[PDB]
């Protein structure tokens, strides 16, 4: 400190930060209004300072690409530290350099397409369970929401894919398992107070509720030892050139999944099913070629799945205007030039992707939701460091191929069987929790009828 001079000195322009709090009261409105404003004020760069830390954004595609593919392993390699996170340091989101890439490659396997390929059957039971789950609610003509019935689904999938436990979480009972994943202003006092890290973590406060984490730690150790197809099978036969996968760190992996696939998995198809309520010919058009590949309402499989190619966009259009992740970023590690412009060490560099996403320079109407911009005739016309809501390079999405699938699979099944209207307590337009997480301000409800 005062680290407020940086940008001004390298003359990057951003807005003036104010003593100790930088740039941080400019987050009201939420980073994403913020990063647009950024980006429309200031051009292809600009800084600005979470508390005392500069913060450079760059929406340049050579230069995404030199941050997250080209200068990745040697400068680019890890993510912003927060905390405190306890023995969650050793998981994959939040392991670095060596100790990440280490964990990149234990884990890389577990989610081939061959493997995914053999979660399909497992993955597909819960889609039952998901349409009669709403049929329940279907005949009874009353509105539905949608993120506790895909809450439901995908909390279904998580506990069967990752542990090979089977619960109807939605009525079937208080079963041990659905409690402690249930605990599925902290956050902002860290980044004006991020020296208070270590703090917290000489004082063991966990971000996550130190119960949930005792629970599974004994709960996978239960099960280890019970066994002795699903994730955890996965990571304790890699167990049997790195040093295999300790105890604790299978565990902290398991937790990294449960989040990754819970709230997001459940949040893109409530962003979706909103898109498709509100624009009743998207669905109908969708629910046609459903029907063409699978007539009869026949089963989907892998095979079918990729099949579909308007469902592929459906769902990359919901994508681009919903990207959950809203900002990708890798911390400086050395002093480097990356495309004509000198980087110090210790910024963290931000690719604001919903800014991105809805930048009109790249995008015609980019707030309206047009999934022919994915036609395989336009497919071909998007940057992939334009639109990347999995991010790029080594240390891109891991589940991503999981996720597409999972959620397709989600989408196929249902729209088999229902079609979804606006209510008239559907929040139309929908906002964006001017927060800190990508989701809707009011939850979606929608009306539900059976085909
Ligand atoms: C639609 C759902 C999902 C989306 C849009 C999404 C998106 C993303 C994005 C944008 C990143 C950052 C990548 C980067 O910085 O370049 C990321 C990281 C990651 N995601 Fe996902 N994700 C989704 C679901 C999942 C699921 C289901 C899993 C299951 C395990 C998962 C596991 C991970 C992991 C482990 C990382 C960290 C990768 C690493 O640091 O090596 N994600 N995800
Ligand atoms: C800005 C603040 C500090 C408020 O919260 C974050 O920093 N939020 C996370 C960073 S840890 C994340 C999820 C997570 C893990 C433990 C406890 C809560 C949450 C994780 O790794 N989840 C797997 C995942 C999540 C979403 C998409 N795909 C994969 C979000 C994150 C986004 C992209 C890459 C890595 C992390």
């Amino acid at each position: 400190t005062h680290s407020h001079g940086l940008f001004k000195k390298l003359g990057i322009p951003g807005p003036t930060p104010l003593p100790f709090l930088g740039n941080i009261l400019s987050y009201h409105k939420g980073f994403c209004m913020f990063d647009m404003e950024c980006h429309k004020k200031y051009g292809k760069v600009w800084g600005f300072y979470d508390g005392q830390q500069p913060v450079l954004a760059i929406t340049d595609p050579d230069m995404i690409k030199t941050v997250l593919v080209k200068e990745c392993y040697s400068v680019f390699t890890n993510r912003r530290p927060f905390g405190p996170v306890g023995f969650m340091k050793s998981a994959i989101s939040i392991a670095e350099d060596e100790e990440w890439k280490r964990l990149r490659s234990l884990l890389s396997p577990t989610f081939t397409s061959g493997k995914l390929k053999e979660m399909v059957p497992i993955i597909a039971q819960y889609g039952d369970v998901l349409v009669r789950n709403l049929r329940r609610e279907a005949e009874t003509g009353k509105p539905v929401t949608l993120k506790d019935v895909f809450g439901a689904y995908s909390m279904d999938v998580i506990t069967s894919t990752s542990f090979g436990v089977n619960i109807d979480s939605l009525n079937n009972p208080q079963d041990p398992f659905v409690e402690n994943t249930k605990k599925l202003p902290f956050f902002l006092s860290i980044t004006v107070f991020p020296f208070l890290i270590p703090i917290l973590e000489v004082l063991n406060i966990c971000v996550f509720p130190r119960e949930v984490t005792n629970f599974l730690r004994k709960s996978v150790k239960r099960m280890k030892e019970s066994r002795l197809v699903d994730f955890l099978q996965l990571m304790i036969d890699s167990q049997n050139s790195h040093k295999a996968l300790s105890d604790l760190e299978l565990v902290a992996q398991s937790i990294i999944f449960i989040f990754a696939g819970y709230e997001t998995t459940s949040s893109v198809l409530s962003f979706i099913m909103y898109e498709l309520a509100t624009h009743p010919d998207v669905q109908q058009k969708l629910q046609e070629e459903i029907d063409a590949v699978l007539p009869n309402k026949a089963p989907p499989t892998y095979d079918t799945v990729l099949q579909m190619e308007y469902l592929d966009m459906v769902v990359n259009e919901t994508l681009r205007l919903f990207p959950i992740a809203m900002r990708l970023e890798r911390v400086c590690k050395k002093d480097v030039e990356i495309n004509g412009m000198f980087i110090p060490k210790g910024v963290v560099v931000m690719i604001p992707s919903y800014a991105l996403h809805r930048d009109p320079k790249y995008w015609t109407e980019p707030e309206k939701f047009l999934p022919e911009r994915f036609s395989k005739k336009n497919k071909d016309n998007i940057d992939p460091y334009i639109y990347t809501p999995f991010g790029s390079g080594p240390r891109n999405c891991i589940g991503m191929r999981f996720a597409l699938m999972n959620m397709k699979l989600a989408l196929i099944r249902v729209l088999q069987n229902f079609s979804f209207k606006p209510c008239k307590e559907t929040q139309i337009p929908l906002k964006l929790s001017l927060g800190g997480l990508l989701q809707p301000e009011k939850p979606v409800v929608l009306k539900v009828e059976s085909r």
